[PDB]
């Protein structure tokens, strides 16, 4: 199936504008959630887990549709806690009805790593509303006690090479696992709500204990009060992943642009952009506004 980006009717960049600072302000504003992490994370999460049921073999799942507001995806174990970002969205949709859902879910992403002080994410309109029946199947979202092996050939299904999904993975710099949630516990670093390439910097640089959490999985703990996930640990065990680790943890500007990229093609696979649609939208941040 082709799933070709529709313009909301009349709609262009400033409309997005105001939808990305409503977001933008609600997330200045609900600063309590998650013991003051606030829902920065949780946003990037729900993005990149709306966008990470692709399947580039049929173009099944994607973010095109917003399929999350269906039962059978925000049910998914893997989604455990993407309902926060979704109640986050809620009074901004009501404000802008106007927005399709995938829209809104992708932006939500965007808007929370800018306002994080993350790198600009480029962003495009279109995603349109699908129905009940077009929502993926479970089981599409990786698992996370596995090794390099398994996070490589997870993510060819995503299109993703081997810089896509080590600069992907430095969105783990935000919030943290949670127990009840993943079977996993702690943050990644110090700056869990502030967008930088800690995450790469923690992996080489803390001494790193493998230890069973309170759920009987095993995790990678340091002393600081860190974590890592066997999946993220196995980006410094591979020895082609480590070399771009050590990149990102020596370039910060490089994980940002690289990011950026990487992050609006997760938001945009499988959505046919026609040559007349609009160019992509850069978003001013509040601070960038005076707001
Ligand atoms: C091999 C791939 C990945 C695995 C197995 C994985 C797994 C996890 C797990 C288990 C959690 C903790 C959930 C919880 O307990 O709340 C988590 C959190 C998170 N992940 Fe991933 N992840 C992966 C890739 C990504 C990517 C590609 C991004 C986005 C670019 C991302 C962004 C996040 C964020 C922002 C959080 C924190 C959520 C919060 O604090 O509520 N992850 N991830």
């Amino acid at each position: 199936l082709v799933h070709v980006a529709s313009v909301e009717k009349g709609r262009s960049y400033e409309d997005f504008q105001k939808v990305y600072n409503a977001i933008a302000l609600k997330l200045r504003e609900d600063d309590e959630y998650d013991n003051y992490i606030g829902y920065g994370p949780v946003l990037v999460r729900l993005a990149w887990h709306t966008s990470g049921t692709w399947d580039k073999h049929d173009n099944t799942g994607g973010s095109y549709g917003g399929t999350y507001r269906f039962k059978k995806e925000f049910n998914d174990p893997s989604n455990a806690g993407l309902q926060n970002g979704f109640k986050f969205l809620e009074p901004i949709h009501k404000e802008f009805p106007w927005i399709s859902s995938g829209d809104l879910f992708s932006l939500g992403g965007v808007t929370a790593v800018q306002e994080m002080q993350g790198p600009k994410i480029p962003w495009r309109c279109g995603r349109v509303d699908t129905p009940e029946d077009t929502t993926p199947d479970n089981g599409r979202l990786p698992d996370a006690d596995k090794d390099a092996d398994y996070v490589r050939t997870f993510f060819q299904r995503l299109n993703m090479n081997d810089r896509e999904v080590v600069a992907l993975m430095g969105a783990h710099a935000l919030g943290k696992t949670h127990l009840k949630r993943s079977g996993y516990e702690g943050p990644w670093g110090a700056a869990n709500n502030v967008f930088t390439n800690e995450f790469y910097l923690n992996l080489l640089n803390e001494d790193w204990k493998l230890e069973k959490n309170d759920a009987n999985n095993e995790q990678w703990d340091s002393k600081s009060g860190y974590m890592m996930l066997p999946t993220d640990y196995s980006l410094i065990q591979d020895p082609k992943y480590l070399s771009i680790v050590k990149e990102y943890a020596n370039d910060q500007d490089k994980f940002f642009k690289d990011f950026s990229k990487a992050f609006e093609k997760l938001l945009e696979n499988g959505i046919t952009f026609p040559k007349d649609a609009p160019s992509p939208f850069i978003f001013k941040t509040l601070e960038e506004q005076g707001l």
